[PDB]
């Protein structure tokens, strides 16, 4: 079977969310030195912002094909599924996500993009995957505080939810799903909340410190990864 047909068949299995079929087809390709077909499929999934690319990577990771994730995907997939300490860098502003020191009552610590620190232990996070009902979700754990990223129930006048770090994962407010995207050579992700299906963003409003508060944004983000998406960098 020609490579373009193998590409087609692999890509369709992922888009319909038959991950076991996608894993099986991938294993065959990778054994037969046709990593070009897998890489081409991943690149297409990302061009097309297909969320199912995350589940595909995760099932390869779980089903004994971590080598395929390492070798055929942007480095970010490795970083996510290996639970590497990473930095979450907002493409628009080049700021690292962090948590405040003081605890804002039952809300937890405030999440924000730090105006200055893009490098200390405060800006380290890890993604912790879980599978449910044919989807992969993530808890996003701050390394220093052992607190999880969450949206609060409250909203501003736009219907945006504030983001916080809290002690445990008690509800879908503390779980997230990812959608891949591209800007130039950089692979990015929209990061959506499971409870409210809003994208994690940084405020356009600057604090005098240069900090920007983090919010679950009530608005359109797709098509504008350079405004609303996140890079994942090795810490
Ligand atoms: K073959």
């Amino acid at each position: 079977v020609p490579n373009d047909i193998l590409e087609e068949q692999l890509y369709n299995s992922i888009v319909v969310a038959d991950y076991d079929s996608a894993v099986e087809k991938s294993k065959h390709l990778y054994e037969e030195k046709k990593s070009e077909v897998i890489t081409n499929v991943v690149n297409k999934l990302i061009r097309n912002n297909k969320m199912n690319c995350m589940e595909y990577a995760y099932q390869l990771w779980l089903q004994g094909s971590k080598d395929i994730v390492r070798d055929c995907f942007p480095v970010e997939f490795r970083l996510i599924f290996a639970e590497n300490a990473i930095k979450l860098m907002y493409k628009r502003d080049g700021l690292a996500l962090t948590l405040s020191n003081d605890v804002h009552g039952n809300d937890g610590r405030l999440a924000f993009g730090d105006g200055k620190d893009k490098t200390s232990p405060k800006v380290s996070w890890k993604f912790i995957a879980l599978w449910e009902n044919n989807k992969v979700y993530f808890k996003i754990l701050n390394t220093e505080r052992n607190q999880y990223l969450v949206l609060g129930v409250g909203t501003n006048p736009n219907g945006d939810h504030m983001a916080f770090g809290v002690n445990s994962v008690d509800s879908f407010r503390a779980q997230w799903y990812l959608q891949p995207a591209k800007y130039d050579k950089d692979n990015l992700f929209y990061i959506y909340n499971r409870e409210y299906s809003k994208a994690l963003t940084l405020s356009r409003t600057l604090e005098t410190s240069g900090n920007r508060m983090a919010w679950g944004y009530n608005g359109r983000v797709i098509g504008s990864p350079e405004h609303y998406a996140w890079g994942v960098k090795a810490f």
